[PDB]
């Protein structure tokens, strides 16, 4: 309402979850502030492949939204948004129910897009996502049957993803949990299939030596791998991979039979968001400008995975940059300072800052990450590291999130930056 805005924040995720709690310190008791979400928990994304070796809990990773942010004033809907009407300011509930706002904030991340390839939806087909507690909770179940009746393994990222770190790393901690269960021996075939016009590509023309050393792991593993890929349908419980050159013709057409898979989805826009006309690109994404704004409407922000970033290259088979953690954070913050300017008069300056990818991923004892930045070459920081630090980092990393996630944030965030100071 008037001299009362009404900020909603879509999405408890990575990027609303302290959003709301950002929004919400910045605009002060005078200002009421909805998170709207589809579940009522918070869950640690990075931490899901994990839970689909079956190396967490989901009780590890998961907890309850409601107490935390109202304590902090904050009101939550555990509920998803079906529809959004962007003229009349009205947000239409799954139950029915609306919500209207003055300024809005969508954090709704990705739409798993599984029906570009028929037959990959989890419930499909054997194969399988570590996308989210559900899909993993559920990938494992389906390894202990892979445990049960060894059969051939595939593990990859298709056409259009944008995630590659996860798929390694999943093929890494399943490599390691058979030898650990001493029974990588019984695996007909365990096969690494990317959407990548080379291993280590990342979506970002690979960081650091990525591509020879991701190459050499997934070979100590004996893993066989295979670039430039698209999966044509998944069905019969076999994949049907199609294998094009640097042009897009094919050079070859696959059959691989799957009694246990996990392939990384491209990533669109969710419905209730891309159904906003004159709101996002064909994919579904928020086009924004560099404060978090959308281009259409000056009430609407975008952070996260929802927002739309331009293509830097065109790989054979569609692969698109990965939106991570750091850049999330940067992209959250702006936006709650752009929208507290407006509602006390001015345009807020503020921007997400240099595009970067920051990954990382741990394998039990060690890890691996990268940091690029910016998108294009040559960067200014373009790092690969391999070490127990970086386990020791990701463990850590966790706990911080989920502490604060709970505690609440004002709050500049990497403040990881005291460890020098
Ligand atoms: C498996 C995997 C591992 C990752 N590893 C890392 C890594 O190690 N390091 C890193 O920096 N990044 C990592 N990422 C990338 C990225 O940081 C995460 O995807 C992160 O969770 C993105 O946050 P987000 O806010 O954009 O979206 P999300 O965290 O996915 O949050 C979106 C929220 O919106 C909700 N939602 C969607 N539609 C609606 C609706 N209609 N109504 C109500 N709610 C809705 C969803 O339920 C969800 O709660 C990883 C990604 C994946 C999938
Ligand atoms: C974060 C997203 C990126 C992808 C996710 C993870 C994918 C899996 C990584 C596979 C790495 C396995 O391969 C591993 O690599 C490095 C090579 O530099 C080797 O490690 C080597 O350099 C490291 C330091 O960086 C030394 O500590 C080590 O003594 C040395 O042998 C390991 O002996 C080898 O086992």
């Amino acid at each position: 309402m008037r001299g009362s805005a009404h900020v909603v924040i879509l999405g408890a995720g990575t990027g609303g979850m302290p959003a709301a709690y950002e929004m919400k310190e910045a605009l002060g008791s005078g200002h009421e502030v909805t998170l709207i979400s589809a579940n009522d928990y918070f869950q640690f994304v990075p931490s899901n492949p994990w839970v689909g070796v079956g190396w967490k809990e989901r009780d590890d990773i998961a907890f309850p939204i409601r107490h935390y942010v109202e304590r902090k004033g904050i009101h939550f809907i555990a509920q998803s948004a079906e529809q959004i009407d962007a003229e009349a300011q009205n947000i239409t509930l799954a139950d029915g129910n609306t919500v209207h706002y003055d300024y809005l904030m969508i954090a709704t991340g990705p739409k798993l897009a599984f029906e570009n390839v028929p037959g990959s939806d989890p419930h499909e087909g054997p194969v399988q996502s570590i996308a989210t507690v559900d899909h993993a909770e559920r990938a494992f179940a389906e390894y202990q049957a892979l445990l049960r009746e060894p059969g051939p393994i595939v593990i990859g990222a298709m056409a259009g993803a944008s995630c590659f770190g996860p798929a390694y790393e999943y093929a890494m901690i399943v490599a390691s949990d058979l030898k650990k269960r001493g029974m990588r021996d019984k695996i007909p075939s365990f096969t690494f299939i990317t959407s990548e016009p080379y291993i280590g590509h990342l979506g970002i023309q690979g960081v650091g030596d990525s591509k020879g050393i991701l190459t050499k792991g997934l070979k100590e593993e004996g893993i066989e791998a295979y670039t430039n890929c698209k999966v044509t349908k998944v069905e019969d419980n076999k994949m049907y991979v199609t294998q094009v050159d640097e042009k897009g013709e094919t050079i070859k057409e696959m059959v691989l039979p799957v009694k246990f898979g996990m392939m990384i989805p491209a990533f669109k826009g969710v419905p209730a968001v891309a159904g906003v006309e004159g709101l996002c690109n064909p994919g579904g994404f928020v086009l924004v400008d560099e404060h978090q704004r959308s281009k259409k409407y000056a009430n609407i922000f975008a952070a996260g995975i929802a927002i739309a970033i331009p293509p830097v290259e065109t790989t054979p088979v569609p692969t698109g940059a990965p939106k991570t953690g750091y850049m999330i954070e940067s992209m959250v913050s702006a936006a709650v300072h752009n929208i507290k300017a407006d509602l006390e008069g001015r345009k807020g300056e503020q921007t997400m800052g240099t595009w970067n990818a920051v990954c990382f991923a741990d394998m039990g004892d060690r890890g691996a990450a990268f940091i690029a930045l910016p998108q294009l070459k040559p960067r200014k920081v373009d790092v690969f590291a391999y070490g127990r630090w970086v386990h020791l980092a990701k463990v850590a990393f966790e706990k911080y999130f989920i502490r604060k996630m709970k505690m609440g944030v004002s709050e500049p965030f990497y403040e990881k930056v005291l460890f020098k100071m």
